[PDB]
Parts: structure tokens; sequence; C-alpha cells
């Protein structure tokens, strides 16, 4: 009953409609249901699927989907955004990050293959033998394949005379290119910068926050050496000089929010869980944790945003 109604509300509303779902399963379900009932854009902001302060980093395919949504959100004048309540409570990278750290590659651009590799490494992409998943790139001869975050398919670039001669969508299974494109937009491989300037910032803010140990297993030591610990996402705030804003900061004018379910209890349950985890595991020699408010809106703050 939620689906058709949200489609109708969105159809007559001079702005995006944000459907706050009770959980991820419902959210995911509501995507195709609402999509089939409208000609307007329908997106989901996918949950990381990790537990708060998890010892796992979310799958790159989930990150690709989130980056695509966050990138499109500010200019989504019409349509629907579906977001689980616990996900909506999570703070995000500021939108200045995406439009500021995105790189554009165009046909005819003077740039060597190795120079592009350098940019890709600093943007968080992984060098592999064969591209197959979001966030990977492979190089061989004059060719460089990459799977841009937010893209449905990877691309194959041909460098001739140290110039990008062509950029072509490419089908992994058949190892063949499809259409040629004039340019591609390269977003970062994470919702946080990981270049050397970002690592220096991370180190500096970490020192102002936590103790440092030299054990190679310590988070600070791992990031300083250019690696990204499993679950590093829960220290996302340290990669930015300003606090992480609410997702609400990405909503365009006239955004209407619709609630489906018992958001209060769900919201309080999640807050209680993140708080228990922080209290029980926050003081740790190798992975000390940031307080919940560095990463999540408080339940009272959520409802305030819902009434503003
Ligand atoms: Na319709």
């Amino acid at each position: 009953a939620c689906a058709t109604l949200v489609a109708e509300i969105a159809e007559r509303h001079a702005g995006p409609v944000v459907l706050i779902a009770p959980d991820m399963q419902n959210a995911l379900r509501l995507h195709d249901e609402i999509s089939q009932f409208t000609d307007q854009m329908v997106m989901n902001l996918a949950d990381w699927e990790t537990l708060p302060y998890d010892s796992f980093s979310p799958h790159q395919d989930i990150i690709s989907s989130r980056l695509s949504t966050l990138y499109q959100l500010p200019t989504m004048q019409r349509g629907v955004l579906i977001v689980p309540v616990n996900t909506l409570m999570q703070r995000v990278c500021p939108h200045s990050f995406l439009h500021g750290h995105a790189l554009v590659m165009k046909k005819g651009q003077r740039l060597s293959r190795d120079a592009l590799r350098t940019q890709l490494d600093s943007a968080g992409y992984r060098h592999v033998d064969q591209v197959m998943e979001h966030g990977e790139y492979a190089t061989r001869g004059a060719l460089l394949d990459l799977f841009p975050m937010g893209s449905e398919l990877p691309y194959r670039l041909d460098f001739f005379d140290d110039e990008i001669d062509s950029l072509r969508v490419f089908d992994v299974d058949s190892q063949r290119t499809l259409e040629e494109v004039e340019a591609i937009n390269l977003l970062p491989a994470h919702e946080f910068p990981t270049d050397k300037a970002a690592i220096e910032l991370f180190r500096s803010q970490w020192r102002d926050t936590f103790e440092v140990k030299r054990d190679p297993e310590h988070i600070y030591q791992q990031v300083s050496k250019g690696t990204l610990p499993a679950g590093i996402e829960y220290w996302q705030p340290l990669f930015f000089s300003e606090p992480l804003p609410p997702l609400f900061s990405y909503f365009p004018a006239n955004t209407l929010l619709v609630n489906t379910g018992d958001l209060e209890t769900s919201a309080e349950r999640f807050q209680a869980d993140t708080l228990a985890r922080f209290e029980n595991r926050g003081v740790d020699p190798m992975r000390p944790l940031l307080p919940p408010q560095s990463l999540w809106l408080r339940v009272d703050e959520l409802f305030s945003e819902l009434k503003n």
C-alpha cells in the first residue's frame, strides 16, 4: 500500500519524496515496487550492512551504489529516495567531497597511462590483473581497464601518444567494448579521501583524539602505511576536517519525507545497540572507537530534522 501511494505523492509533489523504511529488506523490496509504478527516478541509499564499529568494511558494490545516490541526490528535483531508518540516522561525507574529489577523463586528454594509474591509486582504486568489480583497474600495454564507482559497466581506455585516444564501455564476460564515450566521471572508491593529504589529515586528527601504539595492528599504524583496515569506515570522521553532516544536508528544496512503520522504536533500538557496542568496545588498545554522535544522529536529532 506504501508503494503506489508514494508514487502518487511523488508524481504531484514539486520536489523529491523520501520514503523512510523500517528496515533494509523492506527498503530493497520497495525499490522495484515503486519503480514499476512511475516514470520518475527512484533510488535507494543502501545500508553498509556492517554492524556498528564492525571489523569488516562494506562491499565495494554497496559503496558504488551509495556514491551514485549521494552524487545524484542534490539535483534530484523529482522522484523518490528510499532509505532505511537506521541508514538515515548515519552521518555522511559532505557533498563537497564528491563534486570536489571526482575526476573527469575525456577523449583526447593529454595524460599518460601511468599518470592515470597514479590518480586511480590515490582515489582508492585497486590494481588487479583483470577488472571485474567496482573500484578495480587493470593495465596492460596501451590499455587501462577500470570499473568506476557508480557505473553499471567498466571501461577500457586506450592510450596512444600519451593521450587518451578512446574510452569504451566494455563487457567483461566477452572481453569486448561496446559504445565509445567522450568522457567518464571518476568518483572516489570510498566515501572518504585516501590520498596522501587525507592520510596526513587522518594522522593529525587521530593524534588529537586517540593514543597511538606502534604495533603494526594499530589502526593509526595501518592507515599511515597506506592500507585501509577492515572496518576503517567507522573512523570516517577522521578523514574530514569538519564534522560529518546529516543526510538531510543533501536534500534539495521541497523534499517531502514520508514515514512507513514504527520508526521511533526502530530508531531507539539502533541507538541503544550502537551505544552498548561503544561502551563495551570503545576503550581498546588497537581500535579505540569514536563516540556514536561522530557517526550517527541522535534519535531526538532525527525527529527534529523530520519536523524541520
Ligand atoms: Na504510474
